[PDB]
């Protein structure tokens, strides 16, 4: 009865997401806002702005509303809310109140400084922060980087096994099956890269981006040196100082455009595998509801379409977060609210392709066959050949020879043997010893060596 | 503990769009797969095309399965597809097994033909096409026509109340806040009719389309005839006769691209309200200023149909296409659907909640307007050129120069430079104020029902 | 040198689309803004409203301004606007100064009623109305429907001919290659009929939408009435009596929508061809720059990046057309400029779909050959008639038999001998009469019966 | 006559756009194609790969082929192409034909050596990304930097001027204009610098990115290395050894997500300065009002900011997929990519424009702030708490209940319910005002360039 869920990614797909509701679900978002709460108090406390230090003990009943958050909690900030129509106005109180329902007297003292100086959107833009750096760094990147891994796996295994290329759908010069696979490889890590490059921001400014209240409190306090110290020692975040009462939201968009182009690639990986497949050039582990031995690549389909969805979100994002009348609309709230979501698309595809990659096996006998059917693709190398020994004109000499015939690889050698016979006599035999299948360049060095050699 | 769910749409928002799941989630997707099995082989029993006609009793029974699912049904469905990893077949075993276990002799008989001829796609889409057309029909337009509604109740009231336009954000002829909604209600009409429009379309016709089994089980029966009586009967849809193993989903796209432009319309019209109560011309019926009342229902509001958009233009994009006689990856994306009409439904209810909290604010409407006497520079000019007058822009512009522009010096405009006009002409210029240049705002306010057209 | 254009719409495209220019340009622009300006002056002498007729000769001259615009026209407009930077002032004057400089007394008296009562957008969204209008009749959709008949002739011609179809990219139960071609005929055919039936609507209203100007010149007028008269009688146009200063532009929505549509099913035609013709079931008629037999299917491939490009200015204007601050903000204009952008696009990928499509034929024994090589795609029809003749659990028989083996013609045909004799003996002769070609249900009936049997 | 045209790149805004045409038309591609087979040959004769080094005379007029391309030669090329129908081959032929006419053996003897080992997307790609790197970094960039430049110096002049900040389109606690400004600096800073941190790749691999033909061709040569260097000394490009027979295209998709991103802040930007003047608090240096100014250029800018982002958006999903070792479809999407950055320019240049119209109303704005007294509420609640007080927000509600909220109101608040505070905190209340209440908005708009970061 999740199955009555509307979501896909809450209903059919629970299973496979399920590990991103620690970070992005309300009750996460609830959790995180009252551990941003209760460290800012501890900061407070630590730097004495406002009070002088509780004692010892009452810092760790402080700690201990962060630190031990129950499903009651989340039920009673909810209770709350009912009341307010206010979701973080409902974790202040909930904060104040287990400082009153607390023994403690300094406690009791201090709980009137919960959310003190703050706007909303300081402990909101945090706590998406802390989540979105954390699920990306434990669960996103990683299922990703599983993902490199097998293309690696399957570059290496593979690198020799000769394959016949395509172009416009059509035959081209051969390359390998590991050699496709490095290609994949070395984009992922690429993007992988650039993702793990972008910084994750935070801000804690007050109403409207420049610590109006936090002046007036402490005129004194160097509040942007007081707030990057409060970031990184308490969350270890980088500080966006320039905002509103919104931080810009720019970081996400990048994160989510980096996203977009793994995806992307991914996409393209998921087209050609199905390809390939198509073209009985790759088999699958064991499906069809009417023919009994028939096994369809579904897993990649499946990842196609979620890759596509995830793909929505991410324009989405980029597109609207950016934007937000004057020091600020709320319109971006309810958006933010989805950014688990599209982490979950990515999540399922990703655990798809992962799936679908682990069942794929080279179809040799095959491959073998086709590239051995396919000898019009040695046109190339002749010529080529045939150039360096000062030839003019080879490809229309290749062309009236092959004129209103049928190519293969007895016209091909015959070309060789008869055309080509003023080269000296061991390019020749060269020439006589280059099969489709051995006609690969390089792929195969390029294949095994693509950790090293991919930028 | 919904609060775990990641999507909105079963966490925060469930309670607004929780009506939906009966229409989209898999539960009714499972339950409207087994109604769909269940009317195939009473269709294929009336038709008698392969046994004859099975006792009356035994076409209770058969109808039973289908009105008759519960949780634990489905609960079986799933319990099928750990075995099967192939969710129609789950549903093909599982209404087998609701016949072997019948205690019926003339259904073992003929258990067999469950499914019979069918691809998965053919209960899949008749699934889909008829959850869709009740979803729309019963939920999402109706929500849609309270928004209409309320934008012709807001018209009508407001028809006469004059309010400073601004094109280019700045001021310029008055209108009227009726007038401003009545606009509102004349597009959502539109696109209402045009969503009302498009026919929901299924087809029925195995493997790839062509009725190959069709054809070699029954040689001499005129499926596409047959098949446009089996969903007419069954499920009131429309046949599309041509596809592949899929439906093309065209009048999905069409319905999503209908919806996605009322989206827009409401994007406009939440932006516009959030506008007028910025300008304080509406009022509202903070965590740190008491008095503060914030437009918070038209900014959700603008933040979901932005959503649903995104899901819409997803649709339109990638169900068109699928490779030769179908890939699969269509699939997922159709489970999204219910996702899309659920950030619809969010929206629409908190249109409705704001647009319920709206009054205007008479006073500042007023002040405004009799701090904008430039706006009346246009027709001081049409009438001084009705009357002959040659470049009455450069004349106004001339006396104009250097000068603050207001009323005393837009009526001293009128009383010594207009002065060779009819004396009643006259006098009908020094009667004009900003609040009384509305044009026929109010006539048109009133009458949009009865004006709006198609 | 065209070729120094930026565009390629107005570079390397533009023998493709220029027939274009003609409804969207600057140019084009400012031809029907003078003519919109002189079918007003025209409606207001008709109607007597605020002067009385002038001379039979006089509306001749009022009728040329409109009737032989030139080149110099057009500089003269763009020399004013200079001066105004305000393109639709610059052509008011430009009116007023034909008919001062005309000889015309009476034409002297009215020159004064050029734009009256007007605003900009009642001259620009006629303007854009009967363009968009007249070229969608007259070009876009007629280009449209060239396909659509060239897809029908395709339905009928090859009708018969067998093919093995593919789900998952795999094989499955036969089709035609007519039949296929008919599917993307019917979807065509319905897209044109609901782009046609979309009502291209103006407006004429004045400032604000109001009328305002209007009422205060003539109260005794009913401006509805009478500008629904004018858009009829002079342009033929629907009048859309809401707006601000802005026709709202749903019209232009729904038009892009249903033509992305239609796009969207050329997009799926475009990769199934290139899918027949990398699996070599179609030929093309006569490449590649080094193998000298090598034809691509490039018409396709160019028809395909270009319809998603239509597609992408398609989707900008139904997201950005609908909103527009209050009473309107101009970031409207320079989006409607692209209009014509649009259906270039369009028309360049529609031009390279025809010019594709009749480079294309059947290759009979390819067909031939994979149909006869998949026979396992009877597995269905042999299971059906065990069926209709009492058999139970057909699919796990035909499974158990061909555990271990290599599915093939021999196999499926012992199977049917030895495992279906039960069979009255003419169903097992029927049975084994059947073919992977000859299985191809009503798809020769409905291939061949698209234009009467679509909806 | 360029009024013909159906793009208003190549139309209206030719004037604003011009100096694109050469990065981005047919002819800069022709004309970069040249270079990129010119060099190669150059390049094969200083390795001396396949023969000896030419003459000195003959490299300098091998050199004069690519050093002096005219548009005679770019109608030469197009000539060809009507016969080959392959654009990329025509130039194969075009510098074959330079060297057949060249009046030099060595050159007769090596001009076989056109495009050897070569396809044509290895020319292709090279003549991209040349282009696009010079065009973004010596025109684009450098646009975007100007609006930077202005921002930052609007930021400075306008530093201390305060600004009442509206939240929900309403009353907040105050900013200053420069500061608004600063908030924007800091975004387009950070954007600049991510798009110059993406690396321009290229790549020359022959056929399907595996050099099978040069290992065929010179089975001891290290090509890898050997078109390492080619790029980097010939073209100054990074090496992206990994292709099929297309350049992935990831490096085009990176700039434009940047761009886009750039995009979304310059029209976050464009829109609140549209408000800023629809509320009279900017002044800027209409057919029917004489004294009317209007922000058509920021209006302009907004349009074609989205229309760019359509391109944009367009790249980013399309350019990555390529079917197998590559489908065709790529190639004509990679002929709008000037268009895409056409838009950039003109939106850049309205932007520039508009900025540079802009003025405060001080009075206005100082009139505004001194009629919203109710955001010190804050101020005086943190100054209470402070001070051991508790639900100060209580006790000024209380207070203003049913009171409209005023100076007069908030001030009788802080002396009568505030007097318990030491008196010096009573008269620093007492001093406030909203225009007073901005925090450090002077401050920060005034160090942006030093605190932005990166
Ligand atoms: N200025 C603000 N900053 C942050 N949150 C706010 C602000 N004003 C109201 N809210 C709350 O934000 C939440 C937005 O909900 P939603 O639109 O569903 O994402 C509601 O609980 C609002 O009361
Ligand atoms: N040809 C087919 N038609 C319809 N459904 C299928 C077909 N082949 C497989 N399926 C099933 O459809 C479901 C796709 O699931 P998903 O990708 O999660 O939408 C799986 O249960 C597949 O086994
Ligand atoms: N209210 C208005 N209605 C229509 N056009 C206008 C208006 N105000 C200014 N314009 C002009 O519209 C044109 C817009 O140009 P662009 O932004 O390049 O499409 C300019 O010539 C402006 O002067
Ligand atoms: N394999 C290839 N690599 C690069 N260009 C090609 C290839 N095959 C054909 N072309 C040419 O690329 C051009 C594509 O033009 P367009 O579709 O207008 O971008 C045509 O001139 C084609 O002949
Ligand atoms: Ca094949
Ligand atoms: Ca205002």
């Amino acid at each position: 009865e999740h199955l009555k869920n509307i979501s896909p990614i809450d209903g059919r797909y629970k299973k496979a997401c399920g590990e991103l509701s620690a970070f992005f679900s309300e009750h996460a978002l609830i959790k995180h806002r009252i551990i941003v709460e209760v460290r800012w108090l501890l900061f407070l406390n630590e730097e004495e702005l406002f009070f002088e230090k509780v004692t010892d003990h009452s810092v760790e009943v402080l700690n201990q509303i962060a630190t031990n958050i129950t499903d009651s909690d989340i039920a009673r900030v909810k209770a709350i809310e009912e009341e307010t129509n206010h979701d973080v106005k409902a974790v202040e109180y909930f904060v104040k109140e287990k400082l009153k329902n607390s023994k403690r007297e300094d406690l009791l003292k201090i709980k009137e400084y919960v959310h003190y100086l703050c706007t909303s959107e300081d402990i909101n833009n945090v706590a998406y922060a802390t989540c979105l750096k954390a699920c990306l760094n434990d669960v996103v990147i990683p299922c990703l980087e599983k993902i490199m891994l097998k293309l690696k796996d399957l570059a290496v295994e593979y690198s020799h096994v000769p394959l016949l290329s395509r172009t416009h759908g059509q035959p081209a010069s051969s390359t390998t099956f590991g050699k496709e696979m490095a290609n994949f490889y070395a984009r992922i890590h690429h993007h992988v890269g650039v993702i793990r490059r972008v910084k994750v921001c935070a801000k804690f400014n007050g109403a409207v981006g420049n610590f109006n209240a936090h002046k007036v409190a402490s005129k004194d306090t160097d509040w942007v040196n007081t707030i990057g110290l409060f970031l990184k020692k308490h969350f270890n975040l980088t500080y966006s100082i320039y905002c509103t009462q919104i931080q810009d939201h720019d970081y996400i968009c990048e994160l989510c455009d980096g996203l977009a182009r793994a995806n992307g690639t991914l996409i393209d990986l998921c087209v050609d595998i199905w390809l390939y497949i198509s073209n009985n050039l790759l088999k699958l582990k064991v499906g069809s509801s009417t023919m009994p031995h028939k096994v369809n690549p579904i897993d990649f389909e499946n990842a196609e379409g979620n890759l596509h969805i995830a793909n929505a979100f991410f324009k989405l994002f980029s597109s609207k977060l950016p934007t937000s009348r004057l020091q600020r609309d709320l319109s971006d709230s309810t958006v933010l609210r989805n950014i688990g979501s599209s982490l979950a698309y990515c999540l399922i595809a990703y655990k798809s392709v992962l799936k679908g990659l682990n069942k794929i096996d080279i179809d040799r006998r095959n491959l073998e066959e086709e590239l051995n059917q396919n000898w019009s693709t040695l046109a190339e190398p002749i010529q080529i050949v045939m150039k360096r020994h000062n030839y003019v004109d080879a490809y229309e000499e290749l062309k009236q020879f092959t004129r209103g015939k049928v190519i293969d690889q007895k016209i091909m050698q015959e070309f060789i043997k008869t055309k080509c016979a003023f080269l000296p006599q061991d390019v020749v035999d060269q020439l006589l010893e280059l099969t489709p299948a051995t006609y690969t360049g390089y792929a195969d060095y390029l294949a095994k060596n693509v950790e090293r050699l991919s930028g």
